[PDB]
């Protein structure tokens, strides 16, 4: 720990050195470190890179990279500092220069991904607790707009930053009795889905279902669009690949319906 502190002090005291590359990636904090300090510690102790082992010193909390050149990441309340030291950080002709550049790019990408994952997890937790879908979790459509501290993230991040891609998709051809439901030009599949899953329907997000997994603890969202022949075309957007809880149970329920 004293050696790591001395190395960090030496790196920070020599800006612009060709043998050092220091970058800072601020995260999109929402509730500050009150609910993120444990999350920040977990990310520091878990988020790593292939080809190396990240060891966190219990004395100071600084993370060091070991083979499985020095690279350290500081875990503060609201600031992240990366200190890199090498014999030659600009020698790309077989030296560690190109490797250091690639490592810095990968670290920046990982920091962005970690911030996005933290935002998505916060949005999912808020949706589970309050049954409300935030603007960051899903872009407000025209229909959603017509049907309608933590402000730091909203003021610093545009909508869609915490949005999650469609984890899975499904296409089922509706029968000849579901071309148009009670509404003219609109199938009854939406009405059937609403009747089936009103217990997990988002008030602020129409045709959206949020339900945390019993084991995987994955609360994803559903988007069933009338794509033509008013068939069924649904996309389940979650943090990751959902398990059997949402893979086939919903499909079987809709089939029975």
């Amino acid at each position: 720990s004293p050696a790591l502190h001395r190395a960090a002090a030496h790196i920070h005291s020599s800006p612009g050195r060709s043998t050092c590359l220091r970058q800072t990636l601020p995260l999109s904090f929402v509730f500050g470190p009150e609910r993120s300090l444990t999350q920040f510690k977990e990310e520091f102790r878990r988020l790593h890179l292939p080809g190396h082992v990240l060891l966190e010193d219990p004395d100071s909390g600084f993370f060091f990279v070991a083979a499985g050149f020095w690279l350290i990441v500081r875990v503060l309340q609201d600031r992240v500092e990366v200190y890199a030291h090498a014999r030659s950080l600009i020698r790309e002709d077989g030296g560690p220069g190109t490797e250091c550049r690639h490592l810095q790019q990968l670290l920046v990408r990982r920091v962005g991904e970690i911030c996005r994952e933290v935002n998505q997890r916060l949005l999912l937790q808020d949706l589970h607790d309050s049954h409300v879908c935030n603007s960051l979790l899903v872009a407000e459509s025209e229909e959603d707009l017509w049907r309608s501290g933590y402000l730091a993230a909203t003021m610093q991040f545009v909508p869609g930053h915490f949005s999650c891609d469609v984890v899975w998709g499904t296409v089922i051809r509706v029968h000849s009795r579901l071309k148009m439901g009670p509404s003219m030009g609109v199938s009854r599949a939406i009405q059937a889905l609403r009747s089936v899953l009103n217990a997990f329907s988002v008030v602020n997000r129409k045709n959206m279902f949020v339900y945390q997994e019993r084991a995987t603890k994955a609360v994803y969202y559903l988007r069933l669009l009338e794509t033509s022949d008013r068939h069924i075309q649904l996309l389940v957007h979650g943090v990751g690949q959902a398990g059997p809880e949402i893979t086939d149970e919903l499909v079987r329920v809709l089939c029975r319906r």
